[PDB]
């Protein structure tokens, strides 16, 4: 028989580690030969695994990349303007690599050029509260400084840009040990931990889902019109370079001026973390200069895309997509994604040699450019938006499979849950202690959720991943799971050895998952819930569930306001439209999940299905949000300060942020109010798509 | 049998007679309590019909009026301050109608109030051509004069956006008898002319698509956040008033300054046309002083919205919409259209009472607020927009059903062509000399297409009526039909009674149908489109007609861009892309279209329904046309320069348009090659969705 349970079956731990061993003994760098030879291997494999169709989909795009004759780094220089100490040019290689070539040294992808000299000034995570501390509570200027931030806490992209509207005229990003050094693991080789020599890679745009830098709204095919680099979206205007701790302790070290203002603004080396400006009086005419010489081309990137025709709703797509393009060699980013959707693939593609077909079409896809910003998917999703918007009923992502290997972790649209609580019932558990055990009863054990007894933690969806077009601009629900660590045990940010040259195979071999026990486990479940999507009768999406995160939203966005109660009587600020949509959706939800479980009519049927299909459809505004014209999902954007971050009625929230520091409090609050009007008819409206019909 | 036949037979000239009658006994101002007690009425009688339901949607909108007890007027005023002239305050009313009350004075809505004095500079039509002559050779500076234009043309919001662009304090509006008195006809009572005291009514907005000014975007419901008057969309800067002709004669009579360049610049008055500044030497030291103390206010409108629910397809809409309110009596515009709307209603209410439904669900709409910028229409649709764009098939309009009694004028999307030829195949002709012929034969031979032998011509849609949300904002293919007069032997604009307290009951059973044979063709034609479009098994949309015109439009935009070759040269403009992408079209759809000829599968046929629904809202881009955001059909808009006409590429035509003038031609060029990509692209991306789907 071929149900779900054939398909789980044919799933192999052993097939993923052989996988993820193809995919990261060379660096596949976007936009470099080595990735495009990858992008044919997988499209030869995917028809080899029986794929009715698989293709290259090839895109021109902004890409940034070092000058390998004029290599970047950091100085501090004397007042005769000898440089006396200079940042290294690459990180040691780990064992049995350091004869590989093509690394990309360590860099901020997408950083002007440009070699700023001044006194530093140490500015903790770089977050929006860092700079308001500084600039309000410690009064000092970072204009004309350079800023040395720690990694973590929030998006890099966010950093830079909240340096370079303090005024910044560089930023240095470090991985401070507090961060990404777990107490009593040993560094690579010998455990999982960042060595001092260790630099995290990445780019530093704000593109707030806009793909492409030269060519927002369309495909960069063969004959796009672009943007002058003038008018590019997203890019730095300030050079911005990332370092080790070993380097970050020689500029640290000699920091003067005001003392942290506390704790929470000191990391783990051995200096004083001195906010600045400059050094010491000793060395107060020392400064720090930079040398940053990358540059941005435009470039040729690949995605594959393997198409799996359905049976009966073949104008019907799941998509399960991921990245292949890695900043090196991808050990966990993304190839234990790419190892894990090609066995899936391969399991697919079993049963359809067998005489199987999905209900409806799967398409799956290896992006390029993900590193980048989220490049190959959205100029995709761009070429293929009407066919997306009016046939798309689900995409699951497929980065990383693990960043620990404590509990599963899954972020997704409310339409989801059920989905995902009734899947991981029927899985097991790979933990230790959990022997026959199921995965939702490990689940729910080591991440309870904090609104429900008995259930386990979903997260919404934030950005920073190939999820974002399809979720936020084009209203396709979308959803996402990986291994991860204990959050209550480890302070330390995402994996330590993110985007660093030590992210191999046999970090991710010795280290993470020997047995391969814990990719199976999120193959199981990234597969399952394609299988499910695409087989599924009715499709499995409760709108009740909608219906009762959006209540928990608005009482989190009437809380905030209400901080503010002096004003919110004096411009009459009433949640009341809100309320009442969301009371509208829960009883007309209810109505519908009636109809759906109490309607042999494959009309009534698939009318019902559509209704599903376009339900987190019907949260886009075509005008998007102020100022973010593609993030256009009313109920659920990347947080304005922190792109990893998702936040909920997000147009109402940047409204109130910071309100009681606006200088015409009349117009801030008018524009709280537009907000909740356009909330309150969104849901309204949203909730009218599931009424009957006529 | 209930078949169209059945349904057309139904039909009855007699009962849109008594329709009309009864609907044109007193006016029904838009926001007016008259207007109400209709709206009461048709949803009291679409009930009783057998409509399954009818509803009143009501929304509160900007409207506009003349104050009731401060009359606005224009006077020649004398150097004392004496004003020796004074326009009318009133039309004088018709026979047996001068008892009526709340008669609306001839005003201009939404001008704003203002007492501007001042010389008069004569703009002919104020066409942006007019503006160009002036300025550009005759040296003409309108900067602070009044400027008086003739109706006619082009739509008269555009008339006042060109005066306000050239620095006009003042707008005078006025009815030429060139272009609204046909030569060897009387004035009416005694023909169909414009009498001298006749006034032409009318908004002067340049909303571009909004609908509401104060709500773009999103309905105005009841907790709508409205923006302030200041920032309203599409409200004129100076004041604007329409007079008649023996008021314009007694204001041109005086004119000196320049002559008339040339002969299109003079009307059929006894006076010289001279363009002005200011009065003849004797007059010099008069001036023309205008009076208008109009108010805009927010007032509530209603729509009649009735549904018909489908036996089958009850998720798939096919929308009749005509609107109800008028200026005065709506003789023609709009109850001519109205009781044409009424009796469709009647008799698909008859063919249900007897037990049929058609298979796809019909809406019945009776839109408010037309005159005042298509805002009932609008702002319904925008609450609707999510049910629309994914459930509408097609919108059919239904305006005035006479202009002339001459033959049948169509305008619609290219994907109604052939629904159309052949409806009218089957249709008997209401014309003398065409006793027995179809409507297609007689229709054909008064109105030949200029492309084509043998067949009809059937022009694009421009704006101006309440399809346009559905079709330029949301991509709902749309069509509108009705009975016009000879195009080559009359010269004059619309119907001359447009807009007029003229315009009743009288007007119509006297002089332009008194059988009502034109109206009963005109609901067969409007009402089997209806009947097909919401029965046939496969949606009666043919995609090669698209492809027919595309490349028609491709070769006139070509052929614009190619009057300046130097410049394609210089900036290497290529048309290349948007002539494949149109080839692609072409090859796809004839694909397409043997697929659906040679496809008992009922998922096959709706996904390729799917595809014949959609492939209208394919040529949507969801970024709108450059500042107008509204408008984001890529094939179609309203013209730049008159609402009333469509233009085709219009991205590509308005980066063409006087591109000789403009200061920076690197500049210029480069938005010419943008939108040659965007229209290429988005040809591309609809033939796509017609290809095989997996
Ligand atoms: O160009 C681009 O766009 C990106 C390209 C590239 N993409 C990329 O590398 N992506 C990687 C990124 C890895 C990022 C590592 N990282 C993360 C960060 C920090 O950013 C914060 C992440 O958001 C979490 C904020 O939540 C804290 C408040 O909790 C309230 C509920 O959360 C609402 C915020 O929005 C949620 C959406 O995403 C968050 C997912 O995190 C799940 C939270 N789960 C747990 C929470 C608590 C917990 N616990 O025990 O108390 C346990 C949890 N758990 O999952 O077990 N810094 N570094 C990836 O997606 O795998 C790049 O980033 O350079
Ligand atoms: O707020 C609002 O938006 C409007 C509210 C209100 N709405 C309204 O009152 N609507 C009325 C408007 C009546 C307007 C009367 N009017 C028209 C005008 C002039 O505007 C020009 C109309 O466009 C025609 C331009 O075509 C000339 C170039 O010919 C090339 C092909 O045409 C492409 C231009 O776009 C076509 C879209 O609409 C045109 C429909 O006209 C059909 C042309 N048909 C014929 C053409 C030639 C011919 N012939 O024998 O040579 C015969 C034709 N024929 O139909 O028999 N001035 N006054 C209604 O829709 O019934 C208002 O206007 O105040
Ligand atoms: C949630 O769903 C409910 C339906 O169950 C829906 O209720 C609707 O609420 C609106 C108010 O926003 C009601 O609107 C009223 O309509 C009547 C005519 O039916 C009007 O006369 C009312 O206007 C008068 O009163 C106003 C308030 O004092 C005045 O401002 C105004 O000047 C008038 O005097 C008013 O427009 C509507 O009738 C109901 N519909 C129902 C009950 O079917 C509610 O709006 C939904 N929530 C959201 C956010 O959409
Ligand atoms: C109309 O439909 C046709 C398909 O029948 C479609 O043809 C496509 O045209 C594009 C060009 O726009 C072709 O793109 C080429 O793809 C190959 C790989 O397949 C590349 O190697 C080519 O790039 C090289 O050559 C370029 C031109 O000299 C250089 O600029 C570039 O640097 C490279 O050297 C090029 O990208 C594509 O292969 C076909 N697809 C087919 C035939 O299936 C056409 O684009 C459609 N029209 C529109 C407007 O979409
Ligand atoms: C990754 O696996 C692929 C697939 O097996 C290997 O590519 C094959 O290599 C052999 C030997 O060179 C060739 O004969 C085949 O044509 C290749 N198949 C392809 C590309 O589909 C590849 O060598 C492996 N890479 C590594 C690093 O082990
Ligand atoms: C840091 O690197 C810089 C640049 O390579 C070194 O400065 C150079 O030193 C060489 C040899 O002494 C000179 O010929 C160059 O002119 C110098 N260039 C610059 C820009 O100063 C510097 O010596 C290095 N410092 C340390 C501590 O290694
Ligand atoms: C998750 O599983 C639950 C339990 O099986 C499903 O809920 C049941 O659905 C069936 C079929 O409609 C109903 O007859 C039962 O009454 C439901 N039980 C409940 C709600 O406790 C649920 O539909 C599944 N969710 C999915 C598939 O998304
Ligand atoms: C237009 O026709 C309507 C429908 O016949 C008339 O309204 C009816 O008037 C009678 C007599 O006053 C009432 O008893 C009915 O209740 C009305 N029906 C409705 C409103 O649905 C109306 O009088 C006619 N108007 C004119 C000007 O002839
Ligand atoms: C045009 O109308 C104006 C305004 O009503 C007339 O001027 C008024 O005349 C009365 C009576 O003579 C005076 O008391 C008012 O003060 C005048 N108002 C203004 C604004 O001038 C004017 O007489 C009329 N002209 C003609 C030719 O009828
Ligand atoms: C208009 O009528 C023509 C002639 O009947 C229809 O074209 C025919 O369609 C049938 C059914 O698919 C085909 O078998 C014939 O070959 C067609 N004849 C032609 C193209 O000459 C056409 O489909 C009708 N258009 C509509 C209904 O939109
Ligand atoms: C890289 O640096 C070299 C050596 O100084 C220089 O010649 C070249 O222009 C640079 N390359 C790029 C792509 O800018
Ligand atoms: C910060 O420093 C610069 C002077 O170099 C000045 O232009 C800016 O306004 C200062 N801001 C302050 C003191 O808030
Ligand atoms: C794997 O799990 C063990 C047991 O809790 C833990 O000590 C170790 O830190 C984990 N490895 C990683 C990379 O998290
Ligand atoms: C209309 O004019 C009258 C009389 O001069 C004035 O009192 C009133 O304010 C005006 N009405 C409006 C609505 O402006
Ligand atoms: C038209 O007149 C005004 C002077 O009142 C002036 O400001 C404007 O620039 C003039 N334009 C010309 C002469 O082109
Ligand atoms: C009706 O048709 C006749 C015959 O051509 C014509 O003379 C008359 O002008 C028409 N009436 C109108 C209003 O066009
Ligand atoms: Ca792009
Ligand atoms: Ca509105
Ligand atoms: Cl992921
Ligand atoms: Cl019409
Ligand atoms: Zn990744
Ligand atoms: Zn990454
Ligand atoms: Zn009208
Ligand atoms: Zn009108």
């Amino acid at each position: 028989k071929h149900n779900m349970k054939a398909f789980l079956d044919e799933l192999k731990a052993e097939n993923i580690k052989k996988f993820l061993y193809n995919f990261t003994q060379i660096p596949h760098l976007a936009g470099t030969e080595q990735n495009f030879q990858l992008a044919k291997q997988i499209q030869s494999q995917w028809k080899e695994f029986g794929l009715d169709s698989v293709e290259l989909a090839h895109y021109d795009v902004l890409l940034s990349y070092p000058n390998k004759t004029h290599p970047n780094y950091i100085s501090i220089i004397n007042e005769d303007g000898n440089e006396i100490f200079n940042t290294s040019l690459f990180e040691p290689p780990p064992p049995g690599y350091e004869n590989v070539s093509d690394i990309v040294p360590p860099f901020s992808a997408f950083s002007p050029q440009g070699m700023p000299e001044g006194d530093l000034v140490y500015v903790n995570y770089a977050r929006t509260e860092d700079f308001f501390k500084l600039e309000r509570d410690m009064k000092i200027n970072c204009s004309g400084k350079i800023v040395i931030a720690r990694y973590g806490k929030v998006f890099r992209g966010n950093k830079v840009k909240n340096a370079q509207l303090a005024g910044a005229k560089g930023v240095i990003l470090y991985s401070d040990p507090a961060d990404y050094f777990a107490p009593g693991v040993k560094s690579y080789p010998d455990g999982w931990n960042l060595p001092g020599g260790g630099v995290q890679r990445g780019n530093i745009l704000n593109l707030n889902g806009a793909g492409d830098p030269l060519t927002p709204g369309y495909p960069a095919n063969e004959y796009a019109y672009r943007r002058g680099i003038a008018e590019a979206v997203g890019l730095p205007s300030i050079p911005v370079h990332p370092i080790g701790y070993y380097d970050a302790q020689k500029l640290l070290e000699k920091m003067g001026g005001s003392a942290p203002p506390d704790s929470s603004w000191r990391g783990s080396l051995k200096v004083p973390y001195n906010v600045g400006p400059g050094f010491t009086g000793n060395f107060s005419t020392q400064k720090v200069k930079m040398h940053i010489h990358s540059t941005n081309e435009v470039t040729r990137i690949y995605n594959v895309i393997g198409t799996l025709r359905g049976a009966v709703e073949p104008d019907r797509y799941v998509i399960l997509g991921g990245h292949r393009d890695s900043w090196v060699f991808g050990g966990i980013d993304p190839q234990s994604g790419a190892a894990v959707v090609h066995e899936i693939v391969r399991s697919f593609g079993t049963l359809k040699k067998e005489g199987w077909r999905p209900r409806r079409t799967i398409l799956f896809a290896s992006w390029d450019a993900e590193e980048f910003g989220l490049l190959g998917s959205t100029e995709w999703a761009e070429e293929n938006s009407r066919l997306l918007q009016e046939r798309g009923v689900a995409y699951i992502n497929a980065d990383s499979s693990i960043e620990g290997n404590y509990t599963l972790r899954v972020d997704c649209t409310p339409l989801m849950y059920s989905l995902v609580h009734n899947l991981t019932k029927e899985l097991k558990s790979p933990d230790e202690g959990f022997e026959g055990k199921s995965l939702y009863e490990s689940w729910t054990k080591k991440s309870p959720s904090p609104e429900f007894s008995g259930m386990p933690r979903i997260s919404k969806l934030g950005s920073g991943n190939d999820f974002e077009v399809f979720f936020q601009r084009l209203g396709i629900a979308s959803g996402r799971a990986r291994y991860t660590k204990n959050w209550e045990t480890n302070k330390f940010s995402g994996y330590p050895l993110y985007h660093s040259v030590y992210e191999t195979y046999e970090l991710v071999e010795k280290f993470y998952d020997p047995m391969f026990k814990y990719h199976l486990t999120v193959a199981q479940v990234r597969g399952g819930m394609v299988f499910e999507l695409a087989n599924s009768i009715v499709q499995p999406f409760d709108c009740r569930d909608y219906a009762v995160v959006l209540r928990k939203y608005a009482d989190k966005i009437y809380s905030i306001s209400m901080k503010h109660p002096q004003e919110m009587k004096t411009y009459s600020v009433s949640f009341d439209s809100l309320f009442s949509a969301v009371k509208n959706f829960t009883e007309i939800a209810s109505k519908f999940s009636e109809r759906l479980q109490d309607f042999s009519n494959p009309i009534v049927l698939r009318m019902m299905n559509d209704q599903l299909m376009f339900l987190e459809r019907a949260f886009i505004d075509p005008l998007g949000l102020p100022d973010r014209p593609f993030y256009r999902h009313v109920i659920y954007a990347p947080s304005s300060h922190n792109k990893y971050a998702g936040e909920s009625f997000p147009g109402i929230y940047d409204a109130l942020f910071d309100i009681e520091s606006k200088v015409d409090p009349s117009k801030a609050w008018g524009e709280v109010k537009r907000q909740i009007y356009v909330a309150a008819f969104t849901v309204q409206a949203a909730a009218e798509t599931l009424s009957e019909v006529a």
